[PDB]
């Protein structure tokens, strides 16, 4: 639990870098710093840990939402089961454990909220 998106984002480059080549990550010298957090996150989740993730919901119209930046390559997908479950709003802030995109996925997902 000490990994947070949002967090790794405020982080200086030069200590994403140190904590990636500690965990075994080649060169990552060469990528921008968005690049580099995601090749930590994924390969730390591979260890069944968990990941966390904040931002700002925002409902689209086919009813799935993201949790923005309160840039879109890192906003966080939420379904439309979990929004009307948990019954989310527009707005809403919100926190929870999220997990790396699998095959066929482009985005970080919201695996349980209000973490
Ligand atoms: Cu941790």
């Amino acid at each position: 639990g000490h990994m947070n998106l949002t967090e790794l984002k405020n982080t200086p480059v030069s200590e994403l870098i140190t904590l990636g080549e500690n965990m075994g990550l080649e060169n990552l010298a060469r990528m921008r710093k968005q690049d580099i957090i995601f090749a930590i996150l994924k390969q730390h989740a591979k260890s069944g840990e968990d990941i966390f993730g904040d931002g700002v919901l925002e409902i689209l119209q086919d009813g799935f939402g993201f949790l923005r930046s309160a840039a879109g390559p890192d906003d966080i997908y939420v379904s439309p089961s979990q929004i009307r479950r948990f019954n989310l709003r527009t707005g809403d802030t919100i926190s929870g454990k999220i997990r790396p995109p699998k095959e066929g996925e482009r985005y970080f997902a919201l695996l349980k909220v209000n973490e």
